[PDB]
């Protein structure tokens, strides 16, 4: 039917809204730079009111039954695919991502979504042994009751949907603060989703004001019992200094991004090693840095170099654009300033494409070492820098080097060593030897997160 | 220090006695004959009191804490170290089992034991939600009540206490019956380290009686929650037929010996081949067929043979003995029908061993096909057959060939392909590369084997019932 | 689509709907008026042969996909629940003769169970477990077993049909459905044409309609089946458990089996609550025997029980104000007779009876009833009820303990702690404290633990490296 | 022969002197009588620690669950062999009685025997894939090095029931001890676990002082988690040094609380009154009663504090001991103070003769006052007065623990459950193989395509 209309007002505390701190915030497109919309920030008064609501509504919430509120998340999987090109034309146009990666992020979010539907009914307390005679242990699961999500300008739609869905669905409250840049797949639009999906008003808030004014006081609230945050490691350890100094102490849950090594052992399937890089690296769902054994470097590198040349930069609605316009200029400032950085540590330019606006073309390196800042720090864009590794060895030393290790891969005909060489890498996940709910987030990790036990024991 | 006497008396009902069959049954070791004791057997009314006995104290033993239940399991663990030798010397007397195969029988029995004296604390009730308001589900997780179990004669004493050890330390209460041939090893001699371990009386009765009397009733029985039984087919087959055609129908937990098959691809190292088939066969964890690929066939065959030759039979104390007697007449009568077959079924006669009073030296037979007798059939003594496969698809078609499948192996270089092989077998359990309390066993197995769940819904608030 | 399913009376065998080769044509009537609802053309001995060969054959491609596209036909299963109700609902009351009451719980309770599974195919864990031995690994593999063989009920057919297809299917199972002669619609049929609409693969889903005498005994007999499914009643289950065991092939069996179920209400129980829920259980639901009353309530409950059952309103089952409605057929009609007629010379005091017209049999209630008589020991399915006396909650327990085979129970009483007590000596698998004794998301019986240990199995291959 | 040479510290997997050359005298609270003296360890001395955990660990976790199990039931066996010489330096160096000496010890020995039984129960999984040939395993392993902060409180127990499961799943671990308890604090645990068969570096205990290696432990890039049981201040701070450094850890947070002793008007008196002298004297900061029951039990409770013997803590009867150490004891004296002037009831007021601190009990306190909001380290209690339940939960609510009494169990669970705690008491654990196993386990996902 019709699209959603009215996008920049806020949903605070049960109504729909402009906020009350007197500044307007324009919310643009990194392409052309028109203007999408303009939004009413939001000052501390309203952030109180929307913590104060949640925590009111919540004990409501969970007090259904567990089909009712499963219901909702059966409806808003509804709404996924009645508004599809909607919300997946707001994901372009708003954080500047190409239409592939758009549509990756719809299927990602709903799947979270249909995923959620099932965990009111697979929430279980326990029955606990005792030696006391007559006493009766019992333990209780239950929602932890409001959750602060803090939303990354990266992914939005998706990162923050992977924490809220889950969290309403075990019977949690959930107030969002989106990045600046991305206020509507920051939140504002799920909560039009859960709105038409029959949410209650109130359990759904986002806050969009100034970091300077709404920032460190978002954590600092007494009223979250879990802030969760994915996204860069900078913005997290600030999140995590903000947790420990407050007056009250606050668990936070914190995915920071990092590193992650794409490892190309000497036997590997050269043509299906050179595909997996570039579609990990550009096309994405990541990799920052790729490993490659010395007899296989030269050759990697030469392939590697003439598929990113062909990889096609311009307007992100097209289907055929691979890279499209970093969100914005802070960002696309870093990632220039590491192009020359690393050209001044010496690593040497195999391919260098031309900056056009917020279009950035990729950008590769090769000859890096452990060393550098393009080997260390995370890259959230189109640069990479290819190591050259002397054996197995040093390609496991160079990989254990980054330390922070999200995800990685590795690539090798033989399984039996890939698979040896994996378990040795310091990362929570490695995929071996991968051609272009199951995997990652998962219900019992999901249940753990968002509930809390109450261990009851009751003598007769 | 001194080593239990008066193993005649039963444990019936809480008390050490006799049974009033009125006959004897004569326990007697199958090297050399000699009879070790004399059982007055249990009739009818025996088992009936020993049923209701554990029925009526597995309450206050399920009431416990699991500490409690758990101080018992301990010291039984205690009493095997102390006891360790006589423990072994019964094995090797009574079963005719090896030296060699008694203490690793102990070893098992021990680590069982050593096990499930953790189980009492891991075991856990669950607390639900429900859709209809005012409505919260418990559900308690406790003990089936009395577990009756039937003891093989094969691995009697370690077969046992896997189903008892576990089932104890639940809060269950046990009534075994043991096999014929081998009443002390089949719990005689358990019940009385329980006993010196602490376990209060009532708790484990043994009965030891005619087949005929006993044998059906202790499976139609209304007390047993559950009957288990792990040996031979035929006999599984009995306990199913009267356990769900009996008048009180229960659970029954049959694991059930079956043609084991062992496969070697073409690339296997041969070496090591032999020599896990050699230690396999020469048993539950069974090696019944070997199946080697056509390449290996002929130098598989030729190296097996000849360390089968190295094989020493004679008496089963000795430390060195390889291969001792079987246990019975009846089943070396078996045997030798089997080898007789053999022959006759157009088996090619690779080594053939002397027969001497139930020293029964390896048979090995070989160009055997899946039609044959010694293929299809479950053997229970040192008789093997080998087959050839043309090619791995042919490898596997003969391994899923048996009806009954409960363990297997595969040798291969080729790990993927290894594991990729065994995945397609019909079996429970497949050893990749390995000489054939991690593996199976376990607490989540034995918690659900031996304690139930009972759901109970409370309702704190009226409902219209439209 | 739009229009209603036509020519029901096809089987789906080995991947084909077809009429079976047996010569033979069923007939199916409605129990109420007697009139014909279709003919069925009965299958052979090698009509079910194929059928579970075909079965086997499929079975590894379907197990092969992945979990999101077996959830899907699941999903899409649901869908079809929705736009078929009124189709579904009616076929369950002129088959079976269920009252439309009884015929939309039964869909709905089919709708969740269908939903439910959808869900549980990304919930299968194999296992990864270490070894003392240096350089070994064990890896358990967790699979489908295979062909599932369902034999279903005439009670609540089309439910207790799907509460084993719908999750077996979703683990990568293949089945094979043998329902009651009374109800082969309401049993696989209706069902295979579900799932076909909802795009499961031919051959992965068989209904195999035969008589008895023939096919009976080689549907459970049959080699390539891993398992075989039953609930109903004791005599019937205990022939599939013996022809199980007996026969040359040994399979598991999963039988659920009815059984006198107590109800029990202790002396501080809402007796408003107790009553209302013993009525409702017992006549408009069930798919509970003998009702145990502590003295001091005794008279007091049976007054109130009699006067309601008295208002329950016996006729045409398509009526949503009918409670009762006919028996299922004439054999278990004359079963009920006979149970009612021993009661009376055992001894029971009727406390209230009843006309039967036809096969409207209305409710018959009797008091004083004790221990040993029929009516307490044996299973009725039907509208007979029996009271019972107890001196004290001693004699309650004893009373309720006497049946053996304990399904399900209930227990009365306003003081929680003292009912809970007295629901943990129930000798039962499921007690209800203040509640009907009826089952079920996944929060009761029915979960995804219990399916996947039911329907799939655990290879362990310990590799050494 | 008893343990000697107990001031030798278990460094770098060599027993051995502290390298800061500063010198700590541990002395018995009652006596103030010498025990021992120790070596202070140097921050070169807390690397050294650290990097022989890191590098002998991985040995430790390649070895079978038989072999690390195996470890762990012998030390059972030194607990039984040792059961006195353990109760004796716990009574010596903390303080505590022989009553609740025993208690730590036979806590202690549980923890380890339960420890055992862990290695087997570890499990890895494996997942499905909608990619074809595709197949997701997930392996469980040891975290690596763990650094344990060890309280005075119960030194022994807390210590051992992080080291035990860490140990026994097949990690490394470091400990650094409470400044008064340095010897219950892990430095004798290290002795059993040597005599018990641990390879050496596995187990280090750093007694430093605290100025130099305090922040240094927790910001060090070795350990994978760090683990506190003690004060809310003291463990607030390890959160900052946490997230303030410049690597990010993993740290494992139980901060000890105000715990509310709620008695509902139904309760049964006798039991209320004999669970609350048993729990708070002979080891809950303060009691709730409805107003029907307060006089009545208050009444009764200073009655049975009035019984309590306060005296040598060696003596079985001995009830009170000393306090451990002089700021406690003038803090707990500063606190029985301010209640003074914030206008608290003193019920009845003990005598303090020496380290010898007598209970104390106040009546009619408010939610507001300093005694009942903030947390107590030693016997002083508070008595609130409550209107109805809903006042009463109001009250337990604004504050780790929790108790009602009521004899309806019924309204005692439906009272428990609206407390905000994560345990409650009715009328009247945690640890398990569940909570052990994912704490110093972790999980690496290993997708593999055929």
């Amino acid at each position: 039917d019709s699209r959603y209309t009215d996008l920049g007002l806020q949903p605070l505390a049960g109504e729909w809204r402009h906020g009350r701190a007197g500044r307007r915030l324009k919310v643009s497109n990194p392409f052309d730079g028109s203007l999408l919309l303009e939004i009413e920030q939001a000052d501390r008064d309203d952030l109180d009111a929307a913590y104060a609501k949640a925590a009111e509504v919540q004990p409501a919430w969970a007090a259904l039954g567990p089909s009712a509120r499963a219901a909702v998340l059966y409806k808003a999987v509804e709404v996924f695919d009645r508004r599809h090109e909607e919300i997946v034309d707001w994901i372009i146009r708003e954080s500047g991502s190409t239409r592939l990666k758009a549509e990756i992020e719809w299927g990602a979010a709903r799947a979270i979504t249909l995923e959620s539907a099932s965990f009111p009914a697979r929430v279980h307390g326990r029955i606990v042994e005792s030696d006391v005679p007559g006493k009766e242990s019992r333990v209780y699961r239950s929602a932890i009751g409001v959750v602060g999500v803090i939303s990354p300008w990266n992914f939005p739609l998706h990162l923050t949907q992977r924490s809220i869905a889950p969290a309403l669905a075990l019977g949690n409250a959930v107030v969002v603060k989106p990045a600046s840049d991305t206020p509507v797949c920051g939140g504002l639009l799920l909560a039009r989703i859960f709105e038409e999906a029959g949410l209650p008003a109130g359990l759904f808030s986002v806050v969009v004001g100034p970091g300077s004014e709404i920032g460190d006081a978002f954590v600092e609230h007494p009223v979250p019992g879990l802030v969760t945050f994915t996204g860069s490691t900078p913005v997290g350890r600030n999140i995590g200094r903000i947790a420990s100094g407050g007056a009250h102490l606050k668990h936070v849950a914190l995915e920071l991004g990092g590193n992650s090594p794409f490892v190309v052992l000497g036997d590997a399937d050269l043509e299906q090693a050179v595909s997996a890089a570039v579609f990990g690296k550009f096309l994405h769902q990541a990799i920052n840095r790729i490993i490659v054994e010395d007899s296989l470097y030269d050759a990697f590198a030469a392939r590697f170099v003439e598929r990113v040349k062909g990889l096609r930069v311009g307007d992100p609605q097209r289907a055929d654009t691979a890279v499209g316009p970093i969100v914005n200029a802070r960002q696309l400032e870093g990632l220039l300033e590491k192009i020359r950085l690393a050209r001044q540590e010496g690593a040497k330019p195999l391919y260098e494409g031309g900056v056009d606006g917020q279009l950035l073309a990729p950008h590769v390196f090769g000859e890096v070492t452990a060393t550098m800042e393009i080997a260390r720090d995370e890259i959230f864009g189109p640069l990479v820098g290819l190591l050259r590794a002397r054996d197995e060895a040093h390609a496991l030393e160079l990989a254990n080097a980054s330390e922070y290790g999200l995800s990685s891969a590795v690539f090798s005909r033989d399984l039996e060593r890939a698979v040896r060489f994996a378990r040795q890498l310091r990362a929570g996940m490695t995929h071996v030897n991968d051609i272009p709910g199951l995997g990652r987030f998962n219900g019992d990790w999901a249940i753990e997160e968002f509930t809390t036990d109450h261990w009851i024991s009751v003598q007769h």
